[PDB]
């Protein structure tokens, strides 16, 4: 019915993260992560499943790569493994992480496909975990080795460059709520963690400045986006605090050099405060290249005291949702990109985008129809924002694997190519075929 | 997982109109309307069908006042066949078409359903159309004459009055697009159409009055919600003109006594005028208790010079569509309810409301759950709506039966009663039990 | 491969509810009971279900009949709704309400069918729960009114009566666990109840005796049975504490005029006491006939303090379960029956015994092969317990007919005859044809 | 529900037998077993199965040990074919017998799996049976010296030895009910074999003490629970027997020096007399390391003088049964367990506990869902009794693969892993995955 043409240089990515498909978790040295640990904790993911084995990506990289070159994509959204090169986070390296993460890039390199690197996404060595991990300032010297040594590495191999994935995951849903590892329920860690996370961002652009590093670096937060329920300013101030817990409370230092107050305001009324130190606002508000943003869903919300630390309930409209649970509102998408013009036309590149499909092989093939819906709604929002003039430059599908899906394990399927853990055989799913025609065409078509 | 809690005094109902269920065209001597000569000719209604016999409620409307009973709703609205009582439109009535009529009303109050009547239900007789029809004002005094007969034969025993069901539909959609009866497309017979038809609606709301007829009166429009794909005036432009010639263009007459000037100027440069004669802004402004709303489904549009008369192009974005096409997004509910209170708080009910699900009977059941699904959605908005404060009134699912749904005939089935057409058995539809509950218990919760 | 043959005075019944199965909640001058209320509140009965027509028993009575004449039984168990005979409690009977007990009783007679009738099975009359309900002994006499009422007017027409249905459901589960109606959450208060419980059940006994009406007079309470998971003592007093509050904390007042102590000791460390006033445990202990047990399921519990107000925690043993989540171990039933030899060796009834089993009607038959199932493992713990010398008398079914299953509302079917809720249809399942070939020979015959 | 965890050092294994899995049955000079001859019998075994092919696990044992590798299981315990090393018992040593062997243990030692070695699983060399077999004392030097022969060969390569599996099958099961080869029916057979069993076991482990063999060695028997059905003296007697002739008639002379006395004076009235001889009693109690246990199913049982020679019938409760109509009840385990404490505290293995469900290959995979619920009620039970403080030390799935299941021959699968006997095709079951997640986590979740 109608055609959705884009941008020429338009850069179409799948992307993954390292704990979620690598296994090997034992393997060439590599230690052990906050989510090893949290994953082989009773209770804390589903299941019992763990990251032990995964897509065994660690050895089967070479097959995934070969995919992506048939699929036709021109970048691939990947993380390092911390405790591959630093199984303790204290300096003595282990090059046979390094030497893995080489075979990698130049594989991706050779098949004109250019590696996205995301250095943190949520594995941080146990070792520094033990001494506070994120609650001890002491961590953020060693992520700043930890950075300063890829991007010494792989200085002119990786022309693009991501600090931390989802900080308010990072901090709030692993220090606050408890979901994510360390499985932490403290205000003020949850405060503490993303603080020190701001400041080991600022650290290592400056760094990657002071290395004249190649390429350009930034940081990728997951987006809330909620509307209000009533026209009351009670329901708006809700949804302004869970919109802005998101990307606000991280963005807003970085490019306006102060945390948003009313929610300063706010966690000042739970007796938590931010730990900032003279030169930290100075360290996080070090310029950056461009921005990443994750968007899955969005919501209605009202105002509720009940509702949790925020103050801010979810209404279930009615509407569909994935597999996992979360409506389809595609909406959410051009709101958010628009919203976020606040920091100016930055550049952003859309780094997550996907929907839980557990559909599975049937008769050879993995008919999921309703991945391909999702991502033709929300392709057609990130056509209508470069429209509206917005430097939207890429869009990564969540995910190119099937994969341990954090609490979840292996029960939520994400990936546009299908993996069956008992044998690591790939199939890739009908999205597959369609994201392929898409990226290959540069246009879509909307249609059913 | 959220309860949705309604008002005490909350009015659920069900909609139908005469030529879609009726029947018996040419029984007891009612006479031909536009919608019989437009049904009679081929090319016009697809697959041929006409409403010769629909649903045969002409015979069969004990039954059906039963399931409603047993559905626990309190009002049922219905429209009158004009040709019924007036078979040529000039003068001499029809007891029998009368006698018809009186058995439903009064089968209807003694059941403790509220009849919710409609006089014009697009059912204008063929004699009047050969002298002009609606461009004729000498059928706006034929309607006014009707208007009374029903008020004088009814009173007491009906307390809720609309002079039109969908203005938009009965001018520019049946004489500029052509789409329904009589099927012209010229400009300025619209024009002529839709003015002559609010004069009707001033005179017969004035008479109503001057007779002391029981109850209320107002006009039921379809509603249009169009949302501009880019930030553009142009885009912004074309969805005021989308959303204004459904609603505002008749109701801003009637509120505030002056077409929408933006749109006069629109036609004005395409050769068309409204044919104002003295005395009718003063006419059509005669007030109005309340209104009734048509929603279905909302768009999103941009500016397009070659996409018809109003230049405004809907953009397919992917979403997912009812049988009939039209996209499932609910919140243009609210949000033209919400647009609607420049007219004031005044009394909204909500006269159709529906989805195209072309579900049959399967093992004895109508697994309708589309249907289930979109009633929902559109519930919660409505819910939304006297939250906010407006004095939303009531509820009608289109339709409770499935009829003869126009130019698609019996092909798009709309009802929660299945009518098999071969037999004209009744099955409760899945949706009908759903619904059951919803009203019965006056609360509605999410699931799913 | 195994024969049971049973007594032949062997009594083979059914049982059911008035709430859950008539109906007709507002026919007749029936007034409100506090489950009326329960199920009109949102978020207490699942889906909102409530019993305002169930199984149109008040109307249908005659087709149930019917059905249970060909199933062959000899006794049907069923309740007096009390706000059908004295709508607010307070004296002035309902003519019409004892009226419509009177054709069912009749109709009973007539087919040979033994009424076994309890006077109170939850439908408590609102007007005494705005005085306080059973937290107020002014209802004590309320219920001695009832009682006598219905000795008065069904003197010879029913000769099995009990005075109250599963009493810790009306204390605790009601008031301290709040899950169901009135739905309190304070163990003062579920105590009291308790106690007033007991109290107008000695003196309906005692004026059972006093007015000479025929027949024989109990209680029927549900009866708990848990096994410890380790050899500890805490682990075994923790089950001592689950199994005593069932059945030990009414029946050792009744035979042996004393609370059990151990658990009186465990609320008074709560702050909890039992309010017995001069002469109650004498009122208490009246000589009753016979008891009934309701048996359902039974667990394997261990000590833990967090584990709710009896710090008892039953284990997921991994076992197969019904439709609603109960364990099936058969073995419970012949081990309680044995415990409560404690007591003598009285004469005891299974007045409920049965499976959530959720099958629906295929091809015209409901092919519910795990109620079958789980009633043959029962009934061979029946025969098991009167070869060992037990004066087990009679077994009735829960339930004759798929009805309104409280908290879990409609979704919890446990009837041998499948109700289509839509229609009233009845249809027999596979387990009444089966239970029909069981109770016309009076033996068991294990297969499958 | 519930997270049942294990001990850190817990033994997780899988089991198999020679003749059941091995095939080549006259490969490399191996000489005939007893079972061949019973096999190759018309009439014996269902179907007229053998085990001249079975598993060819003969020639395939690399893919099968591959497959216990990524199952992560502990140890493998499998038996030595006696033909194989001693073709007719008696001296002269078939070297390719002991060179099969070898590779299979370098194989499974190299994989990090403990080889634990059962030397007798039936397979008496036809040769020694011609002489009267176990009815003849001359069988205990054959044995005495096969044992040698492997207590010697194996040195150092194993340290888990078990010398006879299932005393009762072979004694009674064998000699009294004729349904395992060499198929007699004479008690006084039956318990000449039992008491030259005991004497060769006495005399095996003697040896191993004075060779100074590695590890540990003791005696598997396969345990019965029977519970009464009535309280009676009779019923109580008639479960005795059952349970002690399965176990405690060979532990009380391993661990008490006597057999049962109250089974001896049961016998004595059949004509039958242990024929024991001066020094047996002394050989027999020579000190264990440790028993295995096999545990199925357990049985309610009564006294009936026709039943059988032990006077002692099975009820049929109605329980569910798996695929070879034993019902399930993983209650015994737990029971039997403290039961032989009367031995002490003693080290306790799990060398045998399965399920027989013959769910064959669809789609690719074996969905043998009731497996999974058999071994989840069955290891909850092993948790219970560690907890208890009982020395369970480890746990060994019957079986790893499908195989030749006796008189029953193929029809009935136990396996974790399909084996299709046509292709030989290697398939891990639905329950081979849910048990490697359990033995690779090392704890337990019941759930479903
Ligand atoms: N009672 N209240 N407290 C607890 C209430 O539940 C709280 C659970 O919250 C959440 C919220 C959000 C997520 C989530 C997962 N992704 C997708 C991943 N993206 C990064 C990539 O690696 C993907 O795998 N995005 N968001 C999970 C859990
Ligand atoms: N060239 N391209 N072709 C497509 C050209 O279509 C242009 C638009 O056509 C239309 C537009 C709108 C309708 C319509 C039907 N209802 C539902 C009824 N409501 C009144 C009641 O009686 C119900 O039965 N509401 N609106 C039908 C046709
Ligand atoms: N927080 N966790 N949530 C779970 C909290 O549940 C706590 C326990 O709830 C219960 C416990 C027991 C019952 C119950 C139902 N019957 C069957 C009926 N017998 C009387 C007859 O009328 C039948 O209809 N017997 N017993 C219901 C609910
Ligand atoms: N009329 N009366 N007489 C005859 C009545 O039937 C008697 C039949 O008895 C039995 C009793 C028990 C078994 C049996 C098989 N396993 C399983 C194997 N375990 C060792 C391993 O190798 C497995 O394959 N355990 N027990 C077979 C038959």
């Amino acid at each position: 019915m109608t055609i959705f043409q884009f941008p020429q240089d338009f850069m179409w990515g799948t992307a993954t993260a390292a704990y979620q498909i690598e296994g090997a978790y034992q393997e060439d040295g590599r230690g052990l992560s906050i989510w090893d640990t949290f994953a082989h904790t009773p209770g804390k993911v589903f299941n019992g499943d763990n990251g032990n084995v995964a897509c065994d990506s660690y050895h089967r990289y070479e097959e995934d790569i070969r995919l992506m070159k048939e699929l036709g994509i021109r970048t691939y959204r990947f993380s390092v493994s911390w405790p591959r090169i630093f199984p303790n986070g204290d300096g003595e390296v282990n090059q046979k992480g390094l030497d893995y993460y080489h075979r990698v890039v130049d594989l991706l390199n050779d098949n004109g496909i250019e590696p996205f690197c995301t250095l943190y996404h949520w594995d941080l060595p146990q070792a520094l975990q033990d001494a506070g991990g994120w609650g001890n300032r002491r961590t953020i010297q060693a992520f700043v080795q930890f950075a300063e040594t890829m991007f010494r590495e792989f200085h002119g191999k990786i022309q693009h460059w991501l600090t931390f994935n989802e900080p308010w995951c990072i901090a709030f849903l692993s220090n606050m709520l408890g979901v994510h590892a360390p499985g932490l329920t403290n205000l003020q860690t949850a405060i503490d963690v993303g603080h020190h996370l701001l400041v080991a961002h600022g650290l290592s652009v400056r760094r990657f400045r002071e290395l004249g590093t190649s390429g350009q670096i930034g940081i990728a937060p997951n987006v809330s986006w909620a509307v209000p329920y009533s026209t009351s300013e009670e329901d708006k101030a809700a949804c302004a605090r869970t919109i802005s817990l998101h990307s606000d409370w991280f963005l807003q230092p970085i490019y306006q050099g102060s945390y948003p107050q009313f929610l300063v305001d706010w966690f000042a009324e739970q007796g938590a405060t931010v730990p900032i130190q003279d030169g930290d606002m100075d360290i996080i508000g070090e310029p950056i290249d461009m921005i990443g943003i994750n968007y899955y869903s969005m919501s209605v919300n009202r105002f509720n005291p009940e509702a949790g630390f925020l103050q801010s309930e979810e209404i279930n409209m009615g509407l569909p949702v994935t597999d996992i649970g979360w409506p389809v509102e595609s909406r959410g998408l051009y709101e958010v990109l628009h919203y976020l013009q606040k920091y100016g036309n930055i550049d952003i590149y859309i780094t997550e985008n996907g929907a839980c499909i557990n559909d599975e092989v049937v008769n050879g093939k993995v008919q999921d129809d309703r991945r391909i819906s999702y991502m033709q709604q929300h392709l057609v929002q990130v056509h209508r924002a470069i429209h509206d003039g917005l430097h939207v430059k890429g869009y990564m599908a969540w995910s190119l694997l099937d994969n341990f899906e954090w609490a979840e394990g292996y029960s939520m399927r994400f990936g546009i190519i299908h993996v069956d853990f008992r044998t690591q055989v790939r199939t890739p799913k009908e999205s597959y075929y369609w994201y392929r025609k898409v990226v290959g065409n540069n246009w879509l078509e909307t249609r059913r």
